[PDB]
This record gives C-alpha cells, sequence and structure tokens, in this order.
C-alpha cells in the first residue's frame, strides 16, 4: 500500500537519520539518498494519513505550465506558498532592489518553457525564446517513447544566482512501456513533514496531465531525495501520523478530452474519494 | 555486514526477472526497469566490481580528462583510454550532420559544462578561461565553507548545448552532502547499460567522491547510485548469467599517494588501487 512507503521513510530518517543544521540552523534527522516508488494505475497518491493542500498542488503546477515567474499570478489563485519569496523585503535581501515584488527570477516556469533564454523580467515576452522543454518532453513521448532522454530540468547553474530560491526540484525524467507514462523526480532537498506530501502530488499530477495529452496510462512516479530531512520541531507530530492507518488513496478524474497541456484548467480535475485523517 | 557489490549483482537479478521488453535506438533490445538505487558504502573500501574485471585505467583517465575541461576524444585516446573515439571519428560526426567539425570534438559534453556551463561553445579548442560556470570549483568552494548547504550540485545536463553534443550526458547530475567530517555523492543517471557501463559508471563518481574528500579534508562517506532506465541488453543476457554464479571478493582499497592542493594538480599516478581481485573479464558486445 503506497503510503507506507512515505511512511516508510519517516520511520527510516527517526531511527538511523543524523543531527544536522540547515540555512536556518533550526536543526533536522537527516539520510541522503532515498527513493519510493507511487503507483499510479487507477490510484492517486494524495496522502491520507495527514490531509494535503490539493488546490495548493494543482493551482502551482497549472502556474509553472503558464511559465509565469510571478508570486502575484500564483497568489491571486488563492495559494501563497512563494508569496514570502516574491516579497520586497526579501528581493531586497537578494540585492534586487530594482525588482517589482513577486517577482522570483527565473524559476520552475522560466526554467520550463524557456530554459538558456535570457530572464529580464516577470513581465518580458519569451515567445519562442531558449527550450521549451515541456512541449519537447510531450513531443518526443508521442513520437519516439523508447527515448531514454526525456527530461526536464529546471536546474540552471548559470540562472541560480537570479532566482528567489534554487529548486527543490532539480529534474525529473519520463518513461514509456507497455502504454504507460511513469515519472521520475530528483529532488535535492526534501522537508519530509511539510514539503513532501505536497512534492509526491506535483509530480504525479504532472504524470496524469502528460499521460492524457499523450494517450497513455499513468505508470508509476518515483522519488528520489537527496538531502531528505525532518525538523526537529516536527518529530512530535509526525509521531502521532505513524500511529494512523491509511485509508484508500483517492482516484484523479480529468472532466474532458484535452489537447495541449496549455488548455488544462483547474476544472478539468476532480479528486474523487479522499479521505484524509485531520490535520 | 554483506558486500557492497550484491546490490549490484540483485539488480542485476531484479532486472532479469522483472524487467520488460523495450527496444533502444539500434533496435537491439533490451530488458529494462525505470527506477533503481543502490549504495555503495566508501568507508575503508572503493566499489570497483570484483566479478568481472572494470577497466580502472578508463575510469580514471576519463575522470583527469572530465576535470581538464577538455571536450577532445583525442585528448583522451592519446592516454591509451579509446572509450569516447567512436563518438568523435569524422563517420559519427557526419552522421549528426556535424561536417564542419573537427575529429575528436565531441561537442559541450562533461568537460564543458563541469567548467563552464552556460558559455557559449565554439570548438574544442577555444579558451573558455573565466567564461560560464565552474561547477567543480563552486563544489568544492561550498562544501568547505558551508558544508550543511543542500544545493552542492554539478550538472551535466544543458537543454539549450544538447543538440551540440555528439551524445546527451547519461550522468546527468550529482549531489553532493556532508555530515559528521564524511563527504557522500549521489548520481542521477538517466539511462544504464547494466552488463558494460554500470561497473565503470559506480567506479568514476566514487573516484570523484575520494578526489573531492580529499582535496576538502573529508573522508569518503557513501555513493548513492540512482538509475532512471535501468537495462540489460538481449545478447549480454548469457554472459550475465555466468557472472552472476560468481562470488565476490572483498573490494580494493584507494590510496591517494601524496597530499593535493587544488582538483587541477590530480596525477594519475597519485592513485594506487591495492588488493584488488577480480575474476576474469566477460565478453559482451555493444550497442
Amino acid at each position: 500500500h503506497g503510503e507506507l512507503q512515505y511512511l516508510g521513510q519517516i520511520q527510516h530518517i527517526l531511527r538511523c537519520g543524523v543531527r544536522k543544521d540547515d540555512r536556518t540552523g533550526t536543526g533536522t534527522l537527516s539520510v541522503f539518498g532515498m527513493q519510493a516508488r507511487y503507483s499510479l494505475r487507477d490510484e492517486f497518491p494524495l496522502l491520507t494519513t495527514k490531509r494535503v493542500f490539493w488546490k495548493g498542488v494543482l493551482e502551482e503546477l497549472l502556474w509553472f505550465i503558464k511559465g509565469s515567474t510571478n508570486a502575484k499570478e500564483l497568489s491571486s489563485k488563492g495559494v501563497k506558498i512563494w508569496d514570502a519569496n516574491g516579497s520586497r523585503d526579501f528581493l531586497d535581501s537578494l540585492g534586487f532592489s530594482t525588482r517589482e515584488e513577486g517577482d522570483l527570477g527565473p524559476v520552475y516556469g522560466f526554467q520550463w518553457r524557456h530554459f538558456g533564454a535570457e530572464y529580464r523580467d516577470m513581465e518580458s515576452d519569451y515567445s519562442g525564446q531558449g527550450v521549451d522543454q515541456l512541449q519537447r518532453v510531450i513531443d518526443t513521448i508521442k513520437t519516439n517513447p523508447d527515448d531514454r532522454r526525456i527530461i526536464m530540468c529546471a536546474w540552471n547553474p548559470r540562472d541560480l544566482p537570479l532566482m528567489a530560491l534554487p529548486p527543490c526540484h532539480a529534474l525529473c525524467q519520463f518513461y514509456v512501456v507497455n502504454s504507460e507514462l511513469s515519472c521520475q523526480l530528483y529532488q535535492r532537498s526534501g522537508d519530509m513533514g511539510l514539503g513532501v506530501p505536497f512534492n509526491i502530488a506535483s509530480y504525479a499530477l504532472l504524470t496524469y496531465m502528460i499521460a492524457h495529452i499523450t494517450g497513455l496510462k499513468p505508470g508509476d512516479f518515483i522519488h528520489t531525495l537527496g538531502d531528505a530531512h525532518i525538523y526537529l520541531n516536527h518529530i512530535e507530530p509526525l509521531k502521532i501520523q505513524l500511529q494512523r492507518e491509511p485509508r484508500p488513496f483517492p482516484k484523479l478524474r480529468i472532466l474532458r478530452k484535452v489537447e495541449k497541456i496549455d488548455d488544462f484548467k483547474a476544472e478539468d480535475f476532480q479528486i474523487e474519494g479522499y479521505n484524509p485523517h485531520p490535520t
């Protein structure tokens, strides 16, 4: 049962993780290198032992797909998760005094749609500039499913100093066999308590989107971590969470036939039979 | 405490039982699993595989070649290591539409990406001094000044440069990690030839980790090997069946023979493999 991998990873960090401080100095238990496999066949891995912010997951992903790098554009949809990184104060602390509030720099949206183009600001038109990794991935899946190079890469060493934050999700790779689309994520840093459930849901959702566009069935999502960590103030709550028995995973329904990845709207998606334990 | 090499052998076993038929660019066909991970300890042992002799000289010369930033197959060939030659030949370069390119010029491959990520590639002989991001040195620097950092990444995967490369890199990126004065490394390898590539691949990044650990005054920790498309070629099944029958010998040690200050200063003679006891080399073909 898929959720047990996530719970197993939490268990492994609690027993075997080492004390390690972070950028803030708040401190973590930490393991380097982990891998879980979540099936996507007739099930969607939205974690049940604690409710995941589904709306956040879906809006953030649509925001990525539009190529936006404007925190305000996601904030308008009710999803505040990138606001603090776009605030006047946070931007100033990075030496970006000339930058408009909300401008996160060349993050996910830009990298996925315009890798290697020259970043100016969040409002600039980038049409036909840089590599549209998202579409090349869709195209390669359609014309040459056997290809071992189906990669979308958010890690851009040249652009790192211009970003409000360097991406947690360095890259993902897709794979096709037996009409099934699988995806593997390389996530360099994982907050196991707060980030990871949301992170698992994002890339599972991305895979469902691309599978729908390409006429394939969802296969596996493979979650690979670098620095897998639990914050010390999360140990006691997570101990409570480990006690709960997972309910069956919900399903994800895609409510109409959609032709291009850019056409997906939030209302196209329905989470069915989601039954989480209280927060 | 079981032998590290058993993971590699376990992965081969898993692909044989559970892998699915999947064709490649050549159409030769593979058994294939997507997503695997092994952990090889580097503490007083070096994971040079014993059930089949690994081309150690190749491993070491290739890595020094990367570190110099070279993208010239001829420069590695001169060291007795032919592994990149076919990808640099007039014929192979022409088949990719690179008719104007000098023989040996592999495009913006590992060396260029590690030392000059994001610079404009011209040719293999061009001077790239102070152009692009020197990922290799930034990694060394970050390890020294801020070991807790979760962004110690060296990335070879450059979407803008892909169409200019003779081959897109198998090793998309690696990440480093420090705790308790131990340096660990994880490799994201998008495609793995389990029979011919993987043992060599494991040895490269283990060696890289030993190099950086030496430069930074740290001890080797773990090497974490993550695979995308992990595959065995069909003409390798029978030879690998022979290999699975062998019992691993203890892993050799790697000695670094003098104190070395900067990663560029390493020479081949600085390195000694001690107590390596491989079984006789097995016969396999190629793509």
